[PDB]
């Protein structure tokens, strides 16, 4: 209709999307993880799809398979590697808080930090793998603070800060245990308090309550049940337990942040989607992980492989970090040694989808999954519409 | 009162606060900020800097808790016998770019550049090898690898500007030295409108001039208001800043008293702006981008940490100083636009001085324009004179040794009353 | 149509007078006419060769017609500083300050502060010489006291220099016999005429002269905020303007712009519209006719012809040989009253201006021209008289002299309507 493009597009694709709380959702849900539960043995699973704003949960299979235990909406599985999106957020309250800077170096806040190469490693690059080598794992023989203190002072980087991206536990871990030190909290207490607590995440455990280990299930590697054993800087990395409602709330809270009493929480929850490095198609954030929407489908599974998100790329450093883009595809992917999980959500288009599974099966396969369902719930080719915008033409063009 | 402030100088009483607070309780004691007390030290300092300096004429603004005051000396005119008024135009020189960052800061906001945008992205002919890794952020903070201070006076095309850059040798590897120069953030200035689709001047008119009603700011005097434009002086001559390459973005601008007193205003307080990009635009442009000493550079404009060293500002505005290249460590990603903050720039012509500096949290600041290209010390430390008698405190060694005292009562040792009588 | 006038003067209803003036407009208006096209035309076409011949740096011109003011502005008032001539432009008027200095006269003739029969001695009593007699201040406002200096000598720097100035000086003749031009002779009349009141001949001209009349930019001294606007004037490609110098307020040190100017030459055209009575007065006193010399009327400050003008023959006498030589004069007892068929004009100059002022009451016609470069006078009476003749019709003493016969005859007989309207055509 002489339309200005650029609504055009966007709208369009929201009739297309008014074209097909959906019942759908019970459909598409249940036709993309049935297949995956079956095909890779997964003994439960728990999915949340956030339509609208709204959660729909979805339960399958035993959090505890010789004792018969289902998976109910209150079962408990180890978030792995997604613990990193709480440990950016926090940081990201730290920084609304004026406690810390991202372009600080990581010594203001361990002083007892002074070997020569950490002299032009900030913050900002533990926090987005970019300091310069930091391991994957931080070794099994450090078990103190003067361990851990032992350990870093020793460490001998690949490169110059701000060059490299290697995702790494130790780099984010750290990262998480010094935005704290400025709280005078300790790691749990601090995210018990500044995150959970003022979103209600009433069923979101660093440490798991004895008195809440019924609902622990049980994860599953080798057919042997296996919990996370222990580490040093697990809580930063990859220790957070939660239950498939408390996730639920999580992506609902990072989507609206403005819904949030919390101020400085609301602003933290924005820093850390904001885009502070570039690799090919992604965004680094503080723990999550952004693209842009609309993305490509075979980028977004192939990158999630481990084959490529361990492996070392370099960055573009954006200044100024460009600012929560709505229009962007924002996930994370998690594991320990028995629990698979994935989290994306777009936010300008208030969906969500939370997939926790008691079983670690490949990434590219909760991506996928995940892609067909959100995906149908709602191209390249279509963004040819923008430069498609007569009237006959377009409609001819599309019939 | 005073006592109230020694008996929580305990935990309730940090480093500065104590400092800051009977800095303004002694200037409750003297005058307290009386619009009598501004012209009082504006004149016991100004006064002697243009007999010292034997400047033709002066203008001064000084904004106080966010009210301008203005003060006029001298002749813009020397031989038509013509007063400095509130209404004469002054060259700005160097103190344009700060209006260049700021248009600079508004493209960012609008999402039509990036700071870390390559400079080939906007002008592709720009195909030497040493432009490969420079950025848009290198150009605008004197940061690419050692540009020139000027571009020649013997670039007057198009095709003599592209063979300039890309004739140009760096002597460093980019974001690694900080050297002050016309031709870099010129050259950003000039790249940061080409989204647009406008020329700078246009940009700079209809996207910071007129949002912020500066309708006595301009790039090119209209001829109505030449009656208006000062002679700057040097060695006597009247003289006037000729045309040259990228003059606009590094150099080029007129104003009066009044409008820079108002872009003054504009920097402290962008919350009162209408337009939204131009708000950010300000907040982008005193964000700090890379540190060199105690220094911090913003897009044009420099920051410091307030309190400031007098003795550094001071020191660090002379040109030995201020034109040496200077090692940075990059502030990624930048800090936004710190409010306790020393925020200045100094600016020169072949005839004119100029000097503007603010402390936003304070609420408080100066300009000086004068006809004449005198040394910047004598600027800056006019200006700290101004501002820090008109903020409470005096003396460096004052200001320091009373920190001591307070210091002293903190560590127990001097105990309130023994404070007081030394202060009392 | 001319029929209808022709028919009207046989009829009584008009005299050949108001025949030739009317048929004066007519034919005026047939190809012409008194468009503000006709004036932007004939000013461009006679002011620009003489900017581009005379080399003048900046100008302003302001035409009056019918009452109505047209501004016109070239050039540059500051060279160096690209600063161009306005409308709010100061010039240096130069000897045209004397056309203020005698209705400032006329205006303390009008209050009863002075007489022009008096002798000088009386306002000045320390003035005791033998030679002062006679000597009356119709004579010094006249330049006609026996030949007193074109100039007041440089040396004179206070008001006992003064005094000793004009003790010692030599007439040459008798009192009311030659005129000769002078700055001493017209500002000591305009320094005296002021004393009665007990103001500053500042004071007097700014109260009683410019502030009647709105000449709210027009100054004797120019004040600092006025600065801007003075324009430079050029002698000899430097910038210069106009010393000091004594009693150089009465004789030669107006500064005005082309608007003010403007107003100063619609005063003087109308002085019926000015609710000051004894200024209005005094401008028609300073237009009455004292004295003749040749086809020249000298008035207070101002300068009258009979209208229509031989134009060679204000062009030539504007030239300096002849407006700065001795010439007799013949009195006209008593004066005439301002005579409205009249030109009347006024060079001005100092170092670095130009200007000049020229008028017709009766056709409500005027000219200013204000330059910041003294050219000579004649190419300045030359293109006034161009501009204004052209704006009138046509004129001509000689051909309104043969029209006036054709209608003299049609009121008698001897030709008749269609007759002249033949000759005429």
């Amino acid at each position: 209709q002489q339309m200005s493009p650029d609504a055009g597009l966007e709208l369009i694709r929201t009739y297309r999307k008014e074209q097909m709380s959906p019942q759908q959702i019970n459909d598409i849900v249940h036709r993309t993880i049935t297949p995956l539960i079956e095909q890779q043995k997964i003994p439960g699973m728990a999915v949340a799809v956030i339509y609208q704003g709204k959660p729909y949960y979805f339960t399958w299979g035993y959090a505890d398979i010789a004792k018969k235990q289902p998976v109910t909406q209150q079962t408990l599985f180890e978030l792995g590697s997604v613990s990193k999106t709480f440990t950016g957020v926090l940081g990201g309250d730290a920084i609304a808080r004026g406690e810390i800077k991202l372009s600080d170096p990581a010594t203001k806040y361990w002083p007892e930090l002074t070997a020569k190469q950490w002299n032009g490693i900030t913050l900002l690059h533990l926090a987005t793998y970019t300091a310069g080598g930091l391991p994957l794992q931080v070794p099994d023989e450090v078990k103190s603070s003067s361990d851990l203190l032992r350990f870093y002072q020793n460490w001998q980087p690949a490169w110059a800060p701000g060059t490299q991206r290697l995702y790494a536990n130790s780099s984010i871990g750290l990262f998480g245990a010094l935005a704290v030190k400025p709280s005078g909290l300790s790691f749990e207490q601090a995210m018990q308090t500044r995150v959970f607590q003022p979103l209600k995440l009433n069923h979101t455990w660093i440490n798991v309550p004895p008195p809440e280990e019924k609902n622990y299930a049980w994860g599953y590697r080798e057919g042997k049940a296996v919990h996370v054993s222990p580490g040093a800087l697990d809580a930063e990395a990859y220790g957070v337990k939660s239950t498939i409602e408390d996730m639920a709330r999580w992506v609902r809270s990072n989507m609206n942040p403005r819904d949030i009493n919390d101020k400085t929480l609301q602003q933290g929850i924005q820093l850390a989607q904001s885009r502070y490095w570039q690799t090919g198609d992604m965004y680094q954030g503080l723990g999550w992980e952004m693209l842009d929407w609309p993305v490509n489908p075979d980028s977004i599974i192939n990158g999630s492989g481990n084959k490529i998100a361990l492996a070392a790329h370099p960055v573009k450093a954006i200044t100024p970090p460009t600012p929560a883009v709505r229009a962007s595809w924002v996930h994370k992917t998690g594991a320990t040694g028995g629990f698979g999980s994935y989290v994306a959500f777009i936010p300008e288009k208030e969906l969500g989808i939370v997939m926790l599974a008691n079983k670690n099966y490949p990434n590219p396969a909760r991506v996928a999954a995940a892609w067909q369902i959100l995906n149908a719930l709602q191209k390249n080719e279509d963004q040819e519409i923008l430069f498609l915008l007569s009237a006959d033409q377009v409609y001819q063009l599309l019939e």
